């Protein structure tokens, strides 16, 4: 698909890379949109969409030289979609309303080194490093999920000549799911591919509860998995290494009016911590500490464990080790990812694997997107102060 006239505004978000010596940086960042939140439409008619049910129009996209030919990808409206930024700070909507109207924004947007016509996503290298970012949790209420996460997608996006839009128009997501979608690395997906890769979930949290998940692949960056590689052990490991305070044994840990209190704003801190203390050493332990009130607070000694090992991971996922486990964890990271931020909610089993039941107090159906449509439009989550860098130079 080429490109249209519309234009595409990428909302600015600066961000920080800290050393030790050196001190933090600041990146004259910004944020895009996921492909299929921009208009994508026939050229000579633009109420012709391109992506219709969530997947392609056949007759328009038979294949890639067709669907190039027939489509443009247009800019999109931020504002609609439910993107802000304000200095730096992200802030995600999960609604947005007409007048009476309320409209599922859910928006997902993906961090741009450059917006040039040529500009790649930033790929962190976070391998013998940290990120530290601050949130606002606060207005995520039961069901929700306000992520920020890396895939190994493409640096551009999939950008090629039948695909120009690249990383500038959201192009090449992936993640640990596999997910089928009607483009995979900025090619027409004609038929039940999932777009698959290395995924590591830093944080997936509302007020209640958080999550921490190592999601490793076989593959390395993007891959268009087929049948059984999709499956929940195939060629990425679905569940992932889940870590989670309350459900591992400290329920005072996290939410509102607890040691990390949800109430109110703090900052995340995740470490990856190699054997030998370097960059290209082997990840052997991600952890996780919390600044709130400028205190640090480490993690709880009432939790069975107090970081993510690979031992650990093998006591809540058989999978993750034949995967590669940490190691090959550490060397997607040290490659390179992209820095995801969404929110979303889930009219399947609202979250309650994230914040009821075991993982979180939550009552079952309190997580109902319908619910929460109606009794909760306002739910949001402000990302800021995003640094990375060298451990212990991102943060207070
Ligand atoms: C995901 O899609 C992107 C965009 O198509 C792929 O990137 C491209 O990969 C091809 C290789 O099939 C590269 O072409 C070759 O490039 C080298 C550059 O040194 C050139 O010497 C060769 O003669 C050949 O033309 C292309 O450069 C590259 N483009 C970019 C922007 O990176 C990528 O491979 C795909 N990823 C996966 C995992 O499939
Ligand atoms: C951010 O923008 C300013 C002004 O253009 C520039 O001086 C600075 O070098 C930029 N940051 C980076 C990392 O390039
Ligand atoms: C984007 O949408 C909002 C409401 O949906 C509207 O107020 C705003 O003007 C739109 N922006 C453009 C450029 O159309
Ligand atoms: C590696 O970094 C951690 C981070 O503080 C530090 O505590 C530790 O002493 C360093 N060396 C080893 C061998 O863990
Ligand atoms: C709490 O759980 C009970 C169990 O059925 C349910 O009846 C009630 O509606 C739930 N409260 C909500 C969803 O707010």
């Amino acid at each position: 698909q080429q490109i249209g006239t519309i234009p595409e505004v990428h909302p600015k978000l600066p961000t920080w890379k800290c050393t030790t010596e050196g001190g933090c940086v600041q990146q004259n960042t910004s944020v895009v949109l996921e492909y299929l939140s921009h208009p994508i439409h026939e050229v000579g008619n633009s109420d012709v969409s391109c992506v219709v049910s969530g997947g392609l129009n056949q007759s328009l996209c038979p294949n890639e030289e067709e669907c190039s030919k027939n489509c443009v990808v247009e800019g999109a409206n931020y504002t609609s979609s439910g993107v802000h930024t304000d200095g730096d700070a992200l802030t995600l909507n999960q609604y947005v309303t007409n007048g009476d109207q309320v409209v599922t924004a859910s928006p997902r947007v993906y961090l741009l080194a450059s917006d040039d016509e040529d500009g790649n996503y930033s790929m962190l290298q976070l391998l013998g490093q940290e990120l530290s970012f601050d949130v606002d949790v606060s207005k995520l209420v039961c069901g929700m999920n306000g992520a920020l996460y890396l895939s190994e997608m493409d640096a551009s996006g999939g950008r090629n000549s039948l695909n120009p839009a690249g990383a500038q128009y959201g192009s090449g997501y992936c993640d640990a799911q596999c997910g089928v979608q009607p483009f995979i690395n900025g090619t027409v997906n004609t038929g039940s591919l999932g777009a698959c890769c290395n995924e590591m979930d830093i944080w997936e949290a509302n007020a209640l509860a958080t999550a921490l998940t190592p999601h490793p692949c076989s593959v390395t960056s993007i891959y268009a998995c087929s049948g059984a590689e999709c499956g929940s052990n195939g060629v990425c490991d679905k569940p992932g290494c889940g870590y989670n305070p309350y459900a591992l044994g400290d329920h005072n840990y996290y939410g509102p009016g607890k040691t990390v209190d949800t109430s109110r704003p703090f900052t995340v801190v995740t470490q990856f911590l190699t054997n030998d203390n370097t960059t290209t050493g082997t990840l052997t332990e991600i952890r996780r500490l919390y600044v709130q009130d400028g205190n640090v607070i480490g993690p709880s000694p009432s939790d069975s464990v107090s970081s993510i090992t690979d031992s650990f991971c093998s006591t809540v996922d058989s999978y993750f080790e034949p995967l590669g486990g940490l190691k090959e964890m550490g060397e997607a990271l040290g490659r390179g990812m992209v820095l995801v931020f969404s929110i979303w909610n889930d009219p399947g089993q609202f979250m309650n694997w994230l914040d009821s039941g075991n993982a979180g107090p939550c009552n079952s159906t309190e997580g109902n997107p319908a619910t929460i449509e109606a009794q909760h439009p306002d739910t949001a989550v402000t990302f800021s102060n995003i640094r990375w860098g060298d451990i212990g130079s991102t943060f207070q």
